[PDB]
């Protein structure tokens, strides 16, 4: 099937991306998600860097399904193609003898959500706008490469040295060069509370559904890692969204910030802003403060 | 889409299966898997039982995707239809106001794998054959109801009072009344090392692929909860199975037991035994010992 073909094609291919397993040393587990497991690691003589370099490594969990393996392969295939100061940087993979291991630049502070939840440490509204803005700039880049990310969320953004946002977790990202949508017949593996209404109901994913997600991400940022639609079970989200409900304005959120959230959550995809207008909106808020 | 329809139809339906949330009290987490989370619980005045009854409750994890929600709904829909001494028994669900909670009879010893791994406690080969036989009897029942379970594995069998096997985790089970196969276009969420070769390569699932899985389950039983294809990365399983390799005979396994494993792992589905012959094979081994 499609996977066996990919596995075979792969297992027979770019020396630019091959790293020798014997120069990688694995360490403590940093995180496990629905698709893969990340460890801290160190790499010897990585891409012309002398000595060891501290890195992070993603790999399959115990008892991986074909689905999770398609996702790892595909994340690897997307990571090879993207370069941006605000997208996670790929160094290579070990693929030969042993499990597939993707090697990326280590992000000092880990996930944005963890970073926010551990805060009050003391962050200003200008910091929060700055964080959102860096992501929007990463997103406008991905939108111009004709990728839909699909999994935008505070847990899938990393925070590197000097509080730099790196967009992460490219396993669910799809190419939309041809038709400007990605459509998935069976049910998605993205959490329901981050999904655009037309992704929920109609399985349509676009840059405008990434915008919806960013809307939710903004709320996570503003609430310092709060839980979206708190107390509300995911199954209730069908009826809640279709009848035109959205999340209340949270505490410590301007009216201008909240209106941006709402414009990202418009029922009609075309009424939402594109990432370039989002970046302009955020620059304008930063400067006014 | 299909899910929004199911959610709406559901959220408007059988009093036989409704349990009042206010008579359920939830307790410690027993387990989390790829699809749901199980807690220990107690239920007051459950289905005509006086006082409290100790039960287990399955629910969605944090940040459930549509996929996991389809799975919970569907597990519930299958559990309503099956009754067998060796299939987990369903008591009801809380579905009204609050998250969906499926309530099942509590299995004293938890998962078969955990049960085996904690053993030497002292189990005989006759115990192991007995365990396999009870499962095969459950499976022959499910095969006659025209279900393919798809997720057969030691981790998805529970051990109740008096060492009784309960087949569990019906989220991936499909109806095959019409065509005797279930075919899935996108990639499956069942671990690769339990999957029949035609499920791996061609996305075809039948009773004969459940047999393949039982083959693997037998190995887990015989090795007392060993890890299938140990040391081998899942991605290597395509080429390893297609070139006709299977797992070696493990220690403490008769030649007759091993030949059954191999007959379950035949390349051609039709050469494998049906669950009735499996049960006969196992009865015959029990009696000869
Ligand atoms: C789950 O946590 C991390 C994931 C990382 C991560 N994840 C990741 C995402 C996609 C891919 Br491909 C590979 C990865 F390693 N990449 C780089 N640096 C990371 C760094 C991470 O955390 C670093 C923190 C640093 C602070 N202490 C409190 C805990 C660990
Ligand atoms: C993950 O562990 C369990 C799962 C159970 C379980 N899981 C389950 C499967 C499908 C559905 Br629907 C609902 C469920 F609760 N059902 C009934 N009893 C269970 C009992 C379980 O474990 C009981 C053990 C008992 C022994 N101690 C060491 C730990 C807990």
């Amino acid at each position: 099937g499609p996977l066996s073909l990919s596995v075979d094609a792969f297992k027979i291919l770019d020396p630019k991306w091959e790293f020798p397993r014997k120069n990688l040393v694995l360490g403590k587990t940093l995180g496990e998600g629905e698709f893969g497991k990340v460890v801290k690691a160190t790499a010897f003589h990585l891409k012309g860097r002398a000595g060891y370099t501290t890195v992070a490594v993603k790999m399959l969990k115990e008892n991986a399904s074909p689905s999770e393996l398609r996702d790892l392969l595909s994340e690897f295939n997307v990571l090879k193609q993207v370069n941006h100061p605000h997208v996670i940087k790929l160094y290579g993979a070990c693929s030969q003898d042993g499990p597939l291991l993707l090697i990326v630049e280590y992000a000092k502070y880990g996930s944005l959500r963890g970073f926010l939840r551990e805060s009050r440490r003391a962050l200003t509204m200008g910091d929060l706008i700055s964080f959102a803005w860096q992501i929007s700039q990463g997103m406008q880049y991905l939108a111009e490469m004709k990728l839909v990310h699909r999994d935008l969320a505070a847990r899938n953004i990393l925070v590197a040295e000097g509080r730099k946002m790196k967009i992460s977790d490219f396993g669910l990202s799809r190419d939309v060069y041809e038709e400007d949508s990605y459509v998935k017949r069976s049910q998605g593996r993205i959490p329901v509370k981050w999904m655009a209404i037309e992704s929920l109901f109609d399985h349509i994913y676009t840059t405008q559904s990434d915008v919806w997600s960013f809307g939710v991400l903004l709320w996570e940022i503003v609430t310092l890692g709060g839980n979206p639609y708190p107390g509300i079970p995911p199954e209730r989200l069908f009826n809640l969204l279709k009848t035109g409900h959205r999340m209340e304005r949270p505490d410590n959120c301007s009216e201008e910030m909240y209106r941006l959230m709402l414009q990202c959550w418009k029922q009609e995809p075309d009424k939402r802003p594109v990432f370039a207008d989002i970046s302009k909106d955020l620059e304008k808020m930063m400067v006014k403060r």
